[PDB]
């Protein structure tokens, strides 16, 4: 099957190998980086042995949604867009975007927890290259990197924007740095998006993805 079938599974078992803490047939981003997990085909069970505290949780990125195992229950369930850019990138040279480091961790953070850029834990700003625009001196918006199913491909995540800049175009412009990168290497950029954002969905069409498939995020946590 192809790589982005099993995103997690095959970014944790392939060139994001190191970021995995589990073992044997389950896998396990380390979650300094986020709560993804993946359990070989059959292996299911196992997936309640990666959650021990009552609060735990671990999100899985599979084509359908993960069944319950022993020991855990379904908390979340979303549809999900998947979708490639697989054609060539226009140039679009934009010097108002500013790469993002060490230094601006406490202001990512605070952007991410604020708005929707998916999960955010204490280093998923190392997951890969982040960009960002500053607006009156704050962060006004920002987007990276994040799973590598295959060497070639590479994911587009943490595009979020403060509701004070929306509607500026934010959003657009980081995605279009993010994927020049992506593409100065030879990968090609891949993302998900909720099945129900309609808006979301003509954004990245406009900006060079086509919808690949259909997939589904599940969020377990510990049966009560």
């Amino acid at each position: 099957d192809h790589p982005l079938d099993r995103p997690v599974w095959n970014s944790l078992g392939g060139p994001q190998s190191e970021l995995d803490v589990a073992s044997g047939n389950l896998r396990r981003l380390d979650p300094a980086y986020g709560p993804f997990a993946a359990a070989a085909p059959g292996a299911e069970a196992g997936l309640a042995s990666l959650l021990q505290g009552d609060a735990d949780e671990i999100w899985l990125v599979e084509p359908e949604p993960v069944a319950p195992p022993p020991g855990t229950r379904v908390i979340r369930v979303a549809p999900l867009l998947q979708m490639i850019a697989d054609g060539p990138v226009p140039s679009f040279d934009d010097p108002g975007i500013v790469a993002l480091g060490e230094t601006d961790v406490p202001e990512m953070t605070a952007l991410a927890l604020a708005t929707e850029p998916g999960p955010w834990a204490s280093g998923t700003w190392r997951y890969g290259q982040f960009y960002g625009v500053r607006i009156d001196g704050r962060l006004a918006a920002m987007a990276g990197e994040r799973m590598r199913p295959a060497p070639n491909l590479a994911e587009v995540s943490g595009v979020c924007t403060w509701p004070e800049y929306r509607g500026r175009g934010l959003a657009a412009r980081l995605i279009r740095k993010v994927i020049a990168g992506m593409a100065a290497r030879g990968e090609v950029p891949y993302l998900h998006s909720y099945a129900s954002n309609a808006s979301a969905i003509r954004l990245y069409e406009s900006l060079g993805f086509r919808a690949r498939r259909a997939m589904t995020a599940t969020l377990l946590g510990k049966s009560t």
